[PDB]
DNA sequence: TCTGGCCTAGATCTCA
DNA sequence: CACGGTGGATCGAAAA
DNA sequence: TTTTCGATCCACCGTGCGGTGGATCGAAAA
DNA sequence: TTTTCGATC
DNA sequence: CACGGTGGATCGAAAA
DNA sequence: TTTTCGATCCACCGTGCACCGTGAGATCTAGGCCAGA
């Protein structure tokens, strides 16, 4: 007799992030103090943990890496989410489809350990593959949503491998996944079955440039267009797109983040307006213009703009791509850009990662509008691969994945699961073996985004809905 | 009326590293599950938090510091002190004397935060000044001493500041802290007046050597030898020690890793025999011995050596140390050395950093054989000014610091806080404004520091002993 | 004509 | 030999 | 017999120094 | 040719 | 307009 | 009235890319070239 039940102390160990030995010692100072039954014996949580893992036959661990076959990964999650189902009798005997989306990206900087010489790339970075369940579709009629579809707490781990993600390994995984998708039967649950519908749209543009046919980045991966072939306009719309492309959804974090970059470096060369950075002088007022645009920025908006830093990479955030974007008018009087293009692209940014069903006629109007006036503005700084795909294809993108309103699709997930991936690789796996280091790890991303736990699981509720701009009122489609 | 004492549950909140949604989850979920009392209200903890401040007066907090008066935060501290001793009456009328240990480091590559652009150096490293008490001393009869001397945990802050560690900082803040020891008066606890010995030992090389009459860093900092005068025994025992540099204690930590250092840079130049690599061929065999070196301690004791780190410089931790002293045999065959150099190495250093009474008369013997040894083995290769300072200059900075035994005086305590002010910096404070980020993270360093809490406070006991090699334990003095 | 010794000069170590 | 940890594995005893 | 719970144990981590931009590959400019 | 610039992460 | 979060400050109402 | 305790807020973090050795300073080896045998 508990007053926890032991999946409810899961997800109290889950959401104050505590350990074996913070558990227990939780429980035995409310034992010293007079209140027996507070908590479960840990041994209580280590036999609740067991009922989140997919069999052992299926998940293969070793030094190098930890995968789960995703047919099995697919089972286990629907068997969960239906133990969150209001009434799972309810439904009536329609044939059920589970949408999630699923992708690859790579951390590193890692800790490096000193142990296990083993045979691959020692570990400095990882490589891995999330599967994040989105909707249980009844025939159209939704039982079942993911009520913060960008959140790294239904975030499932396929696999992951301490390589560094190149051209090949992407090529492979990416194939693999291909081959384990196809082969993939409807699971079933009570007699419901369910057919899994996975779309890869958690990606970045260099997997994505990797993955279609195109060879450099400065090529859209869509229309195959080379850089300076991307200013006049009719010659990409008259352009034939490649095969199967528009799987690889919109990536919504990375287009603030890439816009934001295209319109500083747009600022960056105000002074001598050319493309390149080539000639005499060039790359002088480009640099005298740089220092004073980052000191300006620094002054006013009190952030950081592309400075370099250990780990990320540049200083240019997430954040910082949201407050270059926050006041159109602010940010036009530092660097000197036109304000209604900022304005523009701060519209578009925020429909596509409103989450909310987007209405593509408005849309592409929208988008067609605003790459004139970019073109008109700014014409010979050619638009760069990212903000080309947003404004061009990005129509076409939002209408084929539609069943789930874009920005929905964001890869921003994967990129919070390095946050806790970390956090599980410093602070909560056992480090006596490197196999025994990641069958941890991974137990622990298997427990930590287990639907069943993550829904009855303490969170903070303080995000309250932001008021969007005069123009996507008009462009997103709202309902309520 | 309560079941847990608000400083226990402070103590609880420490202890596995709750924040403050953390607590108040913990506590109402306690609540919801039909157990009316087990955790105090959030406001008892925050109001017993406040029994460790020091006044608001002599806490000095802005943007780019936060610093406290010396006398006020050693008021505090034996306040804090006096409430976990045994007995406060058995104490008899009689002077009352606390040794406590201070000194400053500087830690970089902190979170680079984009906010309060104010003057000075933004933030990317800070340069913070600690002080741990060691020993409570009743006119040489001990009534209080600190268990682990190296614990983070007792170690008090005095001032933190976000600046690059130089030698004019460094200089300013000696002297200031030189003159704030000075103006200090004996500390009044409960008619009992204590007066305060402070001895600046949790020092690094570098710092020692700014601070000493001695310029470059390749000079013994006591004798100011060059470089190339180390070799020559007797020279040395006739030079003339600098003014009061002794306080400046054996820097425990350091120096393992520094003999490390120095035992590899003879291994890696073993071919041609010269203290420079400056010559015809000399780099390129340097290299390749390094490589292979390199190479061989990877495979037999899987240990990175002398590759680069991302933000702590190289991967040479104390505990790579540890492990090319555990059993000199293998290290001797990997390198090239001679066996009983490194084994005399490691006994003498399994001395200091014993944290028990030496016998410094065979201390010194000791010493002047294993100088007489490393000379008639490698006499090319200049002893490295921390190895010369270990040896020559060791037995007299260790009678003279004879108080508290060496090793107590490490300075791991100061280098330890990093590893926390990141954890308080990042998980606790409150991001608002930089001024009360530091505020917070100086109440963090204040709370978790306390003598009262910290010692009625849940920890983890698995290091027990480690059994001494046997000349160590015929050199040091067992009392138990 | 041989030969060692002074003397700039910049490349190397050392500590964090 | 710095100190505070990391979680399953496993033995052993107490329940049940 | 089977479940439950503590107690030990394994063999390592992470604070111990930073710096400036890199990797890659096609693609545009001279 | 060829020789540098840049987009992506 | 990502999501989960950061702790003192302050208000307002309830308990004493 | 004074202490308790939850609710709300403030304005930001951190996951979003790299390698490779750095920094300040005196100090030491190179070897260059001239003054007596
Ligand atoms: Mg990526
Ligand atoms: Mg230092
Ligand atoms: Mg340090
Ligand atoms: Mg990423
Ligand atoms: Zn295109
Ligand atoms: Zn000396």
């Amino acid at each position: 007799s508990t007053i926890f039940s032991p999946e409810k102390a899961l997800g109290l160990l889950l959401s104050l992030k505590l350990s074996k030995w913070q558990y227990i010692t939780l429980r035995e100072t409310t034992i010293r103090e007079g209140s027996k039954e507070i908590y479960p014996s840990y041994y209580k949580v280590q036999k609740a943990k067991l009922q989140c893992y997919p069999p052992k036959a299926f998940v293969a661990v070793t030094d190098s890496s930890a995968k789960i076959a995703l047919q099995a990964l697919l089972d286990l999650t629907v068997n969960r989410i239906f133990e969150t189902i209001r009434s799972p009798d309810a439904i009536q005997n329609k044939q059920l489809i589970l949408i999630s989306k699923w992708g690859f990206d790579g951390a590193s900087n890692q800790s490096r350990y000193k142990q296990n010489i083993e045979s691959g790339q020692g570990d400095s970075s990882i490589f891995m593959t999330s599967l994040v369940p989105l909707k249980l579709t009844a025939d159209g009629d939704t039982v079942w949503v993911n009520p913060k579809p960008c959140s790294p707490m239904y975030c499932r781990p396929v696999q992951f491998s301490f390589v560094k993600e190149t051209k090949d390994v992407v090529i492979n995984e990416k194939t693999a996944m291909d081959d384990e998708i196809e082969a993939l039967v409807p699971s079933k649950c009570q007699g419901h079955e369910i057919s899994h519908k996975l779309m890869m749209t958690m990606i970045d543009g260099k997997i994505c440039t990797y993955l279609s046919e195109a060879k450099s980045n400065a090529a859209c991966y869509l229309c195959l267009a080379k850089p300076t072939e991307m200013s006049k306009l009719d010659v990409i719309a008259s352009k034939t797109i490649s095969s199967g492309v528009y799987e690889f959804g919109l990536s919504t974090l990375h287009a603030r983040i890439n816009v934001m970059e295209c319109l500083l470096h747009i600022a960056y060369r105000l002074d001598f307006k050319k493309w390149s950075a080539r000639g005499e002088g060039h790359q002088e007022l480009l640099h005298s213009r740089k220092k004073l645009i980052q000191d300006r920025f620094k002054d006013d908006l009190n952030l950081l703009i592309d400075i370099v830093k250990q780990g990320s990479g540049t200083t240019n955030d997430g954040n910082t791509a949201r407050r270059f974007f926050e006041f159109p008018d602010k940010t036009a009087a530092i660097t000197g850009l036109d304000e209604d293009l900022i304005r523009r692209f701060s519209v578009i940014l925020q429909a596509i990662t409103s989450g909310e069903i987007i209405d593509v006629p408005k849309f592409k109007e929208y988008a067609r509008t605003t790459a004139e006036k970019y073109v008109e503005l700014y014409d010979w700084y050619y638009m760069s691969s990212t903000v080309h795909k947003l404004l061009i294809h990005g129509g076409d993108i939002i209408a084929e994945n539609a069943i789930v309103p874009i920005g929905s699709l964001s890869e921003e997930a994967s990129e919070a699961r390095n946050k806790d991936f970390r956090r599980f690789r410093e602070h909560h796996s056992r480090k006596k073996s490197r196999q025994a280091s990641n069958e941890d790890i991974l137990n622990m991303l298997i427990i930590s985004s287990d639907p069943l736990i993550s829904f009855t699981r303490p969170k903070l509720d303080a995000h309250k809905r932001q008021t969007y701009f005069k123009e996507t009122v008009e462009l997103l489609q709202l309902q309520d």
